[PDB]
């Protein structure tokens, strides 16, 4: 599924992701963006050979089982795949387990180059929230 960015803005405030840990809602917007373009099937392989997977792009290596990454970890407990459905409920909650372990969203590289320090609620301008 290819999400509209209201659409998307409203489905993840839906489920909790507004100023979670401090991070407003456009935040989260920008990212899935520029990771994914809002498509919830984009892939993406990197050079370790582990996988990107869905609307904000979670990594193999450590967060998701996908049965091609060896000696990675699933941090998450979700095989891969769950994270390309047009249901955002697991990307969603990987995302919040993600975002918790120290790092906030610099683990997001398209966050951190493109979103981080710019005005993010451009993303939700117009939007019924
Ligand atoms: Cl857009
Ligand atoms: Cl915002
Ligand atoms: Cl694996
Ligand atoms: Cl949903
Ligand atoms: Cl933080
Ligand atoms: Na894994």
């Amino acid at each position: 599924k290819v999400f509209g960015r209201c659409e998307l803005a409203a489905a993840m405030k839906r489920h909790g992701l507004d100023n979670y840990r401090g991070y407003s809602l456009g935040n989260w917007v920008c990212a899935a963006k520029f990771e994914s373009n809002f498509n919830t099937q984009a892939t993406n392989r990197n050079t370790d050979g582990s996988t990107d997977y869905g609307i904000l792009q979670i990594n193999s290596r450590w967060w998701c089982n996908d049965g091609r990454t060896p000696g990675s970890r699933n941090l998450c407990n979700i095989p891969c795949s769950a994270l390309l459905s047009s249901d955002i409920t697991a990307s969603v909650n990987c995302a919040k387990k993600i975002v918790s372990d120290g790092n906030g969203m610099n683990a997001w590289v398209a966050w951190r180059n493109r979103c981080k320090g710019t005005d993010v609620q451009a993303w939700i301008r117009g939007c019924r929230l």
